[PDB]
């Protein structure tokens, strides 16, 4: 099970970890991907998770998009976790660098409530352009299920823990 996490609340845990390495070690039921509406896993967490699957995530995702069309910002879909997890919950947080409504971050985190336990990154953080401190706040105030947050950057992890109210 999950090890080395700092407990933030009754249901939110955090660790300075590479989510790919964490997923490969734990093989959780659900790993969350920081997806975009097209499931084009080019960079950030999505690029890293997809590369770890040897592009199998992208091949599955392209078939999903060909059948269903794009996701909504704030939406999600469940696909295979490949070699990383039983399932991957692809969640689309708003991309601030594309002018998307930051208010959709709460809707994005609501997708986590459909799963009892998840390994996840901070939505809309990193290359999605939102303030990770704000993302953690929305996470703790929205997610009620057990979420294990992996924060890649040590310096950001320390800032998140030390500023956590």
């Amino acid at each position: 099970s999950f090890s080395g996490y700092l407990k933030l609340t009754d249901n939110v845990y955090i660790k300075n970890a590479d989510i790919v390495e964490e997923a490969k070690k734990v093989k959780p039921t659900v790993v969350v991907n920081a997806a975009n509406v097209y499931l084009k896993h080019g960079g950030g967490v999505a690029g890293a998770l997809n590369k770890a699957t040897n592009n199998a995530m992208q091949v599955e995702s392209d078939d999903y998009i060909a059948t269903n069309g794009p996701l909504k910002v704030g939406g999600s879909c469940v696909l295979s976790g490949h070699n990383l997890a039983k399932h991957c919950l692809h969640v689309v947080g708003p991309n601030v660098n594309k002018g998307e409504d930051i208010q959709l971050l709460k809707s994005a985190y609501e997708n986590f409530n459909q799963h009892e336990v998840l390994l996840a990154p901070l939505l809309s953080a990193g290359i999605f352009g939102a303030d990770p401190i704000h993302s953690l706040r929305v996470c703790v105030d929205t997610v009620r299920t057990n979420v294990y947050l992996a924060v890649f950057d040590k310096n950001l992890y320390d800032k998140l823990v030390s500023s956590f109210l």
